[PDB]
């Protein structure tokens, strides 16, 4: 295996773009939504926990997520990236770039939860939770889906983190919840997330090829379909579009297309944006800062609709051989369930530990 | 034709950077200029119409702009990108990346007009206009200049959208006009536009080659020459530089260099920044948020000065064989006129239709 | 020598990212720190002096920095980049891209000083200073370190500007000093600097290779180690972390890792973030907007700790042959001293000239 420099370049810029989604994307997104008295604190918890996620990733996270192991977790053979030679290639890029790319995804996922709960959760409790849930939920699920684990070895399609990122975080966010002051800033964070999101979606191809290209366009497309789906729905229900309505729409589409971008046709992308846009709207019409209402609802949707629109018939890249659409759909449904239930338990364990240790508070 | 992954990578990042110019670049630029009571609305119209432009592009825009057709428009053979195979190569990159790159340019152009008129134009009227003018002005002109059409087939030089983007939008903006509350935010939008602008200028080479490199440097250069041209002029006239004066200067240079970046020497870039900077200043001294004063004036200027500084004599890449500077200059002048008059008629038709349909308003 | 397009692409995006650090990164960073009545002015001086640095670079800066010359400065043979053929290759990329990359570094360095002193220094005095100090300090030191000069030809390790950028600017900032209103904005500027910083650190490899990959990861790593080092230290001393404490932490790590990113192991990166984080904290506990407290202190630290962690023993890329760690450490110490004293004299000459010309003021 030899590293292609074009792929190195692409994937290093993609990692930067995903890094950009957390710092400052998600921070500015929540920063404009939450009460003003809470913004600095929230900004601090996103920053400190990003730092944290970065460190646990390098120390053992990556090895556990992407080390060869069982169906559920990797190994502790790549502790602080050792026995990864500098010139070790994975795919068509240096493994170090995989390490950095994959860590940036862990980061935005944690950032999605931490920003939602920075208000109500006590700092030390968030840190405890983050450590628990990254280790026992993000990493194992990462392994199961992208790391050769249970779900991958069963044929699950999730190009860019419909389960790993979105459903996973949405359920974490809900268990927590269970247990807008600056719209310009909200828009900026949305804009930065959207731009950074191409690093995540396109870079999930691991190379600058026809598939990254496909992921890219499907992302422009489904983000736009969703925006208009939301906006029209909002104009139907509420009489007029709103800025927050437009930004939520975009996220609904970005979320919905996340599992699907690498597998579907643009026709399929557009239909996905549309449906995710409206389901997002319906979702928030029926949970901290609507974490689930958009990420949970839309993630489930994207994941299901991937096992439809991958069909070569519907302009998709085609299912694996011997895989009927019906089998793929069951496998999607299974992946979703396994993610919902797994992130749930772990979330509950995280929040409970934090609570029995420092208390969820705040004081 | 085989896709070069380095070019795929480059052009996918360039598209992201051009996407960044609209979301949130232009939005934040106007967001700080216009009255506060109008910002959210403007932010919403830029977002919703971006979504729209994205969708019309995928549906028929691209096929009409870059399909093989006549002198003026392409075909409806690539409706929803069909009969474009995934691995179809155009230039040295996948065609899908051309689709995404070219759509991001349509987006920033519409964003330039929509932001300027979000205040005074009624939403549904903007949408109607956008549809009319994208279809009948942006697309045909795109085709004429970059799509094998009338102006290209006559030797016009316009590397990165002096006519297609700037003059085109400036005239749209003027017909409309005919028919600063947050300078920090203005600066941020300027900064984001400038950074994103390298995707547009350098990526217009279609490859990561000596010409992209040339476009890049000419962009650093002419943006700086212009800033100082404006600033000094402002210090001469007004007694001191201003932040808005500095940001306008930058845009004057970015606009002025847009047609020229791929064809000229750095000596030529600097002279272009200087002249565009002062003409921009003179321009706004003598029209919504000075859309024309800078884009129209400076676009015309860049376009004219391209047919001078392309000269191999003046450090440029040289004119095509058999093309004297005098012939190039006439061809520039013709391209400008054709753009001014074409965008005018279409603009007028767009605004008139909107007016007879929903009314330009606002209520 | 033949240009690799993957490297062209990578380095053109890296330059964009470094450009992003100044416009708007550093501007927004200082913009939120300094008094509100001073923000627009500061924003204007960063913009105008960036423009300036861009122009002097193209005119003679690059030729003086990277032209073949003596130990201390290059030549005036590349005035306005002439006798640099368009297709001239340097390393594995077009020379034009080196020109643009290296100029973007000059820009962020000047931006670091100008933002710090925009308040207290008179405009014309800043301009005079900038011209003096860029020409006589930034350029010669650039030449000495990255341009084949005294320090390089003695084996100094400074991957990405520990002396050239950080110590150099910190001493300029101190001589000047000798002679927070918006924390959300501070965070945004920090975020943008951090993201842009990967262009500087990774792009300093000149290619998208295992070393750029190494630089990248070491950057994620040391920024995170530092954030937590600062944060814990701040929690130890002040009872709780703060947003500004978190952002300063990040910068401490980014600065500290700057010389080292291309030479060390991730184990070494983490230790560097930790130590730089605390030394930054200790630094500001014991100078405009703590320019030295973080850049001077942390730069010195990174530079020293590079001559330790480069050791192949400590997971580093190894010292040059015949170079013991002890010899490298002396060479680091010498590089630092030469930089501290050189930037000092020149700074003093710059400020003194400005003072005798227009007066440091402000009026
Ligand atoms: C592959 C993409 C991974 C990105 C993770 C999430 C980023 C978008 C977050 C937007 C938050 C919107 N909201 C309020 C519905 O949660
Ligand atoms: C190839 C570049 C295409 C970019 C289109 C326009 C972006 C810059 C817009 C700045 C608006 C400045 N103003 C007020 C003079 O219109
Ligand atoms: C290789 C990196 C070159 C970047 C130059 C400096 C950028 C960071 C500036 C942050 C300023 C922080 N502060 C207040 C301590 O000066």
């Amino acid at each position: 295996a030899v590293a292609d420099k074009a792929d190195n370049a692409f994937m290093m810029i993609c990692t930067a773009l995903v890094l950009f989604m957390t710092i400052p994307g998600i921070a500015l997104f929540y920063g404009g939504l939450i009460r003003g008295k809470n913004v600095l604190s929230m900004l601090t918890q996103v920053t400190v926990t990003f730092a944290l996620v970065c460190i646990l990733w390098v120390v053992y996270g990556y090895s556990l997520a992407f080390g060869e192991g069982n169906n559920f977790f990797g190994n502790i053979n790549w502790l602080m990236l050792k026995n990864i030679e500098l010139t070790a290639v994975m795919g068509s890029i240096y493994q170090y770039i995989h390490v950095a790319f994959q860590g940036s995804a862990a980061c935005i996922t944690v950032g999605l939860i931490v920003g939602a709960l920075a208000e109500r959760i006590r700092f030390s409790a968030v840190l405890i939770f983050v450590v628990v849930w990254l280790t026992l939920s993000y990493i194992p699920i990462a392994h199961m889906v992208w790391g050769g684990g249970l779900l991958a070895s069963h044929g699950a399609l999730d190009f860019a983190g419909g389960t790993v990122v979105h459903i996973n975080a949405a359920i974490a966010g809900l268990v927590g919840a269970y247990l807008p002051h600056n719209l310009p800033m909200v828009f900026t964070g949305t804009a930065i997330l959207y731009i950074g999101w191409f690093g995540f979606n396109a870079g999930s191809a691991g190379t600058a090829n026809e598939i990254a290209a496909l992921a890219f366009v499907n992302t422009v497309v489904a983000t736009a379909a969703a925006i208009l789906g939301w906006i029209f729905g909002e104009w139907a229900l509420r009489g007029k579009p709103s800025l927050l309505g437009a930004c939520s729409g975009a996220i609904a589409g970005l979320v919905g297309v996340t599992p699907a971008c690498g597998y579907i046709g643009v026709g399929g992308a557009l239909i996905i944006g549309v449906v995710a846009g409206l389901a997002g709207l319906w979702g928030v019409t029926m949970d901290p800062c609507d974490v689930f209402g958009v990420h949970g609802v839309c993630g489930i949707v994207g994941c299901i609709m991937t096992g439809i629109f991958a069909a070569s018939s519907l302009g998709g890249v085609g299912f694996a051989e011997g895989v009927t659409m019906g089998h793929q759909l069951l496998v999607q449904l299974e992946s979703i369930a396994i993610t919902i239930v797994w992130s749930g338990v772990v979330a509950f364990i995280g929040y409970k530990l934090a609570d029995l240790t420092v208390g969820l508070r705040v004081p």
